[PDB]
């Protein structure tokens, strides 16, 4: 009734996360403040492309700063050539806890808008990583851009996880202008912190809905 849903896919395990990119308008500071947009409606906009096997989850970009009202192009976002000054990105994969306990994921800051969803039927459905996004607004970290207020600082979300089970994770991040900043980390059950590089923890599987026992609703 209370344990977070996990999965156990049996397909060949791939390292890292899948990252899709989407059209986002320069200086649109309203669309990404809709919870429905950050949850799933981003997928109804123009998909630009995707990269796989991404293990470094943090977003760090700054333009030449001569104009804070023009787009700027770069591959700094996961090796994909786009406009970090204005873009929406969807990262998906499965987080694998090597120990049982509490996992506190964190955004040191959010610039402009971002989300973290953790669990089956929250981030996405088990064995269905690359299917269209589910409608859940049940964010583990809600960093949806707070309208007229300044960027938020050290916002956290905690998930209790059981060892050896794959937990679906989805981050949806958007930027409308200038800097792109989402420094992602997690404090593990033993207390140690993992910044940026999530290699060893995050994995992908090809979709396989024929596998009926993929969903584990109560890992305890
Ligand atoms: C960002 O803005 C520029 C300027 O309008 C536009 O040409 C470009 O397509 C935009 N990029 C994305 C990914 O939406
Ligand atoms: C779930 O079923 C798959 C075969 O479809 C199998 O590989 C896996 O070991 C099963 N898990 C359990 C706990 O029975
Ligand atoms: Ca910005």
């Amino acid at each position: 009734a209370e344990a977070t849903q996990a999965c156990l896919p049996v397909g060949s395990r791939k390292n890292g996360m899948n990252v899709n990119f989407y059209k986002y308008s320069l200086q649109d500071s309203t669309t990404y403040s809709d919870p429905q947009y950050m949850a799933y409606k981003y997928s109804d906009t123009k998909k630009l492309g995707s990269v796989s096997g991404q293990t470094h989850l943090s977003i760090y970009y700054g333009p030449n700063t001569a104009f804070w009202n023009t787009a700027s192009w770069s591959s700094d976002l996961f090796g994909f050539y786009t406009t970090p000054t204005n873009v929406t990105v969807e990262m998906t994969g499965y987080f694998l806890p090597p120990q049982t306990g509490s996992y506190t994921f964190k955004f040191a800051t959010v610039d402009d808008s971002a989300i973290l969803s953790v669990g089956g039927s929250i981030a996405f459905e088990c064995c269905a990583q690359e299917q269209p996004p589910i409608t859940s607004t049940d964010f583990t970290i809600n960093g949806i851009k707070p309208w007229d207020a300044a960027a938020p600082t050290d916002i956290k979300g905690s998930t209790y996880m059981y060892a050896g089970y794959y937990y679906p994770i989805k981050i949806v991040y958007s930027n409308a202008k200038a800097l792109a900043r989402l420094p992602v980390s997690v404090v593990l059950p033993d207390g140690t912190e993992v910044n940026d590089d999530f290699e060893g923890y995050v994995y992908s599987f090809d979709d396989d809905l024929s596998q009926s026992n993929c969903t584990i609703p109560d890992p305890s």
